[PDB]
């Protein structure tokens, strides 16, 4: 898998880069998507088919998977994780929730972003440091929104609170060896959570393969 390779039983995920024939909604979930068009029913569906074989190593029975009120998804009890899907990939990360606090994940088709679009998803650091700790002629723009996605889903299940690609500072580092490596995410406002401890500083991974970008957070609960 792609998702592996940006990831540290209590951690469980699946993924698929088409969408099957013949998936069909759990009923619970069936109106959320009763007048979408064709593209997003099917992203929709083929997500929820990859959550819930992931949730299903983890011990947990087959269930819906709602959205809140902030279109967040919502996890059977004591679980987390994070969904995604883009063109030619569809992904759920999930963990056990008392050794895993929070799940974050965001897949993008490998490409330079659309013209002005960095502006509108990074800071001025950011734009400045991040090419030369990142390999060459890869997107680290393409990366870097990728890593602002991530920290965003797992970060919301902890504070329900809006974050603002301005609101992160996020620096990068390469493995040795590959198209791989580390990032942090640095929340400049307030990180106070519903509960435990606020969050400051939030690690994730990020990986170039098969012409996707893969990014990941793992919070250990
Ligand atoms: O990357 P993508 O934007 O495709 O991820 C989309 C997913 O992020 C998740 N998501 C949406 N809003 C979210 C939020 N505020 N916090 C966390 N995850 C969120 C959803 O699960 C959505 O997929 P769904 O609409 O099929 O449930
Ligand atoms: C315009 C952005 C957007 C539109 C629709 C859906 C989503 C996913 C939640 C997003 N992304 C974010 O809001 N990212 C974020 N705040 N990163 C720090
Ligand atoms: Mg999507
Ligand atoms: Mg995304
Ligand atoms: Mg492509």
């Amino acid at each position: 898998t792609l998702v592996a390779s940006v990831l540290p039983e209590d951690l469980a995920y699946a993924e698929l880069y088409s969408d099957p024939p013949g998936l069909t909604p759990l009923p619970e979930e069936a109106p959320l998507i009763a007048r979408s068009v064709a593209k997003r029913r099917n992203e929709f569906i083929t997500v929820r088919h990859c959550a819930r074989i992931a949730l299903d190593q983890l011990g947990v029975p087959p269930a819906p998977i709602l959205k809140g009120d902030k279109g967040e998804p919502c996890w059977p009890d004591g679980m987390v994780g994070s969904l995604t899907h883009c063109a030619g990939y569809r992904g759920a990360v999930v963990g056990r929730r008392d050794a895993v606090r929070s799940v974050g994940i965001d897949a993008e088709p490998h490409d330079v972003l659309p013209n002005g679009v960095l502006d509108a998803i990074s800071l001025p650091a950011e734009r400045a440091d991040m090419p030369r700790t990142m390999p060459a002629a890869l997107h680290w723009d393409r990366i870097l929104f990728c890593a602002k996605e991530a920290t965003y889903k797992a970060w919301f299940p902890l504070t329900k609170r809006w974050l603002g690609f301005e609101d992160a500072h996020i620096t990068f580092e390469t493995d040795s060896t590959g198209w791989t490596g580390r990032f942090v995410s640095r929340i400049l406002i307030d990180g106070s959570t519903l509960s435990g401890p606020p969050l400051t500083t939030l690690r994730g991974r990020w990986s170039v393969e098969r012409g996707l970008v893969l990014t990941a957070i793992v919070l250990a609960g």
